[PDB]
């Protein structure tokens, strides 16, 4: 609610210094759609060090690509010099970046017409490629020659799919046919960028339409384990967490986490998936189930099997929540047994823990001692 104002102030300051400056990218597209922008990018004739001269606080991490982050009025505004970029078939080499001297040299190499507009300080729209009419017709269309845009960055092919669902647009026919012809190029894209786009699709609207384009575009032929995305997505409803899309995909096909490990999940994400899948294969959940698994795993497993229980209340009403509340530890068992420390302690602590979680044995050291001396 303050980002557009701050971007306008940034533009005013750049122009006071004699430079050209415009709002570009998604913010123009969102403004024309009546949405509040997420991010507001500025394109300028200023070079990075000239931007830094004009603003007190700046972050420089993107300077090599022409970008300076300007910190103003509590917002961040990316300011990028007019530039073009090209990606090599080797995704180890940083992008080849070529500063250019005019706005339209920059705009004419962006991915889609609705993303290739600029807005002046006085709200005039610069639209050489017909983004306004594609926006009104709800069409995702590559700028210029679609083959060139997709050779410049193959991830754009998957971005088209993601935008279709995010905006409830269709993909321009000539553009879609170009994706089909170039879909093999997706193999050169870093898997982290692929996962980022797929995660967006999984939580965005009209995801079933996105997944149909994923197949129709022949991206599922060449994406890492891409055939696994061709499941029935009818009964998928996002919980806001993209991990649920991966879980859904795996559960629908009776597959395990190892089949999707090419996408380089965090250990935390991997655990949520694997533990949720275990729960879906567990025929009966009882107190020990609710104790040992996390509420988010219980909820995700329930969501994908179609159950609707009040999982939080069941877990909350166990006698204890976790091991740290147990009234006994291995050194109590060493004392009572007269035996030396060894792996046996873990076995006997778990026996006791189970009896406490089932509400059979009281979580009380002296009463546990009585039980242990009788049982051991
Ligand atoms: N692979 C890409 C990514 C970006 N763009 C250009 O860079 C702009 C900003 O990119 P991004 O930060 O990804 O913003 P959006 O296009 O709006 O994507 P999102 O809606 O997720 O923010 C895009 O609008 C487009 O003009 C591009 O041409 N090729």
């Amino acid at each position: 609610d303050d980002k557009m104002n701050t971007a306008i102030k940034v533009i005013h300051t750049l122009k006071a210094a004699g430079f050209e400056a415009y709002i570009v990218g998604g913010a123009v597209r969102d403004l024309l759609l009546g949405k509040t922008p997420h991010d507001v990018d500025v394109a300028s004739s200023a070079l990075p060090q000239q931007v830094k001269v004009l603003f007190d606080r700046t972050v420089d991490t993107g300077i090599d690509h022409g970008t300076v982050l300007v910190l103003l009025d509590g917002e961040g505004i990316e300011v990028t010099t007019f530039r073009t970029e090209s990606s090599y078939s080797d995704n180890r080499r940083p992008d080849s970046v070529e500063f250019v001297l005019s706005l339209e040299e920059d705009l004419r190499r962006r991915d889609f017409t609705i993303n290739a507009m600029a807005m002046t300080e006085d709200l005039k729209i610069i639209d050489p490629f017909g983004g306004k009419e594609d926006l009104k017709n709800k069409v995702i269309r590559a700028v210029g020659d679609p083959d060139e845009r997709f050779e410049e960055d193959a991830l754009r092919m998957l971005r088209a799919i993601r935008f279709s669902g995010q905006l409830d647009f269709i993909i321009d026919m000539k553009t879609l046919l170009s994706i089909r012809r170039h879909a093999r190029l997706i193999r050169f894209i870093a898997v982290e960028r692929l996962k980022s786009e797929i995660d967006k699709i999984f939580v965005n609207p009209s995801m079933q339409k996105s997944m149909a384009y994923l197949k129709d575009s022949v991206l599922t032929r060449f994406l890492p384990v891409g055939g696994l995305f061709e499941v029935d997505w009818i009964t998928y409803h996002t919980d806001g967490n993209p991990t649920y899309g991966w879980l859904y995909l795996l559960h629908q096909q009776k597959r395990q986490f190892t089949d999707i490990k090419d996408y380089r999940f965090s250990n935390e994400e991997k655990r949520l998936i694997e533990k949720s899948l275990e729960l879906t294969a567990l025929n009966t959940w009882d107190q020990w189930t609710f104790y040992k698994y996390t509420l988010k795993q219980l909820e995700m497993a329930s969501r994908v099997t179609g159950k609707k229980k009040d999982l939080a209340a069941i877990k909350r009403q166990l006698p204890i929540q976790s091991r740290s509340e147990l009234a006994v530890d291995g050194w109590d068992l060493i004392e009572w047994s007269g035996a030396k420390s060894g792996p046996w302690l873990k076995v006997w602590i778990e026996k006791i823990e189970r009896l406490i979680v089932y509400g059979i044995l009281k979580n009380d050291k002296e009463l546990i001692k009585d039980w242990f001396e009788d049982e051991y």
